[PDB]
């Protein structure tokens, strides 16, 4: 895939001049291996973090890699619900001094999902916006909860100032036959859900997402579509 | 029912000195009336209430039965989930010039559910305790979100000053033989919701709740024996 960079087992794509996804697998059970994606964004002399890899081991490499190719400190990282996709690395931040965030539920349900909760928790308002307290020095990431999906707690973070918009696990990519793994979802809820991050963001024309690689807004309907099917 | 008072359709039953339930019922197609319960609250010279009744008619009963029986200002009210039983209610609480108070995921909810939202809304630390400054002026009423369960906003009440915790539609009583309405309901996480509550309001004896007559502790752990066979 040109414009990927290899390092160790994960791998790293340039989205715009401050932005990378960073990507990392897991070998599944009736699957092979699964990727996981995040973000990496570059906001002045500090870098920020949107979820861990899918372990410690490749969520340190993750910082490694931070260290070499852009040699900004980490200020946070937000990881956006308890599966370990997305905060099965917590402990290679906390090891590393990296304050945590992840939505109160996420934290709450942390325990009983198998995952280290992140030290600080974020809340929101009725319309799904962050409450901006809760959201400290969040720079350019703009985080919305816009209802239950894939999970109850699946946040979702514009990256203000670019084209990028990202849609973690409730939103998969125009060509999905799937929405994957529902276990912990909400059917009823879920389109209407994914309906609301592309009204969150309207500026947003890249849609990252965990499971897919970036594709169009036709993500986000297109996920709504198959959602409404399971109501 | 002995002692019990009626006022319209509405049945009141006093539980501790500032301390009564409200009884409401719907007639449902194919089940019979199903009772549904909620609280009212005397805190010095104001009275805070817990829960609509099913429709706004009733709701006019439980005030206009306050302003009979009690004769102080309703200052507020807090909503425990986005459903008929505890929300269906809202446009009287409004008309009457109450301010409103429910999870910020039920004001969320809530149009899907068809439900009028409170004006404002409650948010939560990731151990379960409101941000208290989301719930200002509530005197004696301790409001805990145990986590996901009979839905995922469902909230709880404790009355300090009591031996009274609200349960809502969490839990059901110590001889229930079901869940009752899953529909909406986390079944993997429903039994540590149940047991949370529990350990939230240690001293509470008195257990209220949405569908049977109080309880004691024994419905907190009979519910969550009951959800363990969920998961
Ligand atoms: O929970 C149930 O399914 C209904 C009550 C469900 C109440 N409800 C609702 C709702 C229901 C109808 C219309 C609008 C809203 N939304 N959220 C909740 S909550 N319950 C029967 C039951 C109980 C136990 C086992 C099986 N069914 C009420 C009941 C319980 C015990 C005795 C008599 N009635
Ligand atoms: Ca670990
Ligand atoms: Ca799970
Ligand atoms: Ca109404
Ligand atoms: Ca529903
Ligand atoms: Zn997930
Ligand atoms: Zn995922
Ligand atoms: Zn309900
Ligand atoms: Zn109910």
């Amino acid at each position: 895939e040109t414009g990927d960079q290899r390092f160790g087992d994960l791998v790293f794509r340039q989205l715009a001049p401050n932005v990378w996804q960073h990507t990392s697998y897991l070998d599944m059970p009736g699957f092979g291996a699964v990727a996981s994606n995040g973000l990496i964004v570059r906001d002045g002399g500090r870098v920020l973090v949107v979820d861990t890899a899918w372990t410690d081991d490749q969520t340190a490499q993750i910082l490694n890699w931070i260290k070499q190719e852009i040699n900004l400190p980490v200020a946070l990282a937000v990881v956006t619900h308890a599966h370990q996709d997305k905060m099965g690395g917590m402990d290679a931040l906390h090891a590393a001094g990296i304050a945590t965030y992840a939505n109160a539920l996420s934290n709450q349900l942390a325990p009983q999902e198998g995952m280290v909760a992140a030290q600080h928790s974020l809340t929101f308002a009725a319309n799904g916006w962050v409450e901006p307290a809760t959201a400290p020095n969040f720079g350019p990431l703009k985080v919305f909860y816009p209802g239950p999906g894939h999970t109850s707690d699946n946040i979702t973070v514009g990256i203000d100032g670019t084209d990028i918009a990202f849609g973690g696990c409730l939103i998969k990519d125009s060509k999905a036959k799937s929405l994957g793994n529902l276990g912990d979802a909400d059917t009823e809820h879920y389109a209407a859900s994914a309906r609301a991050f592309g009204a969150a963001f309207p500026k947003a024309s890249m849609i990252v997402m965990s499971h897919s690689a970036p594709d169009s807004r036709a993500a986000i309907t297109h996920t709504a579509r198959m959602a409404d099917k399971l109501r």
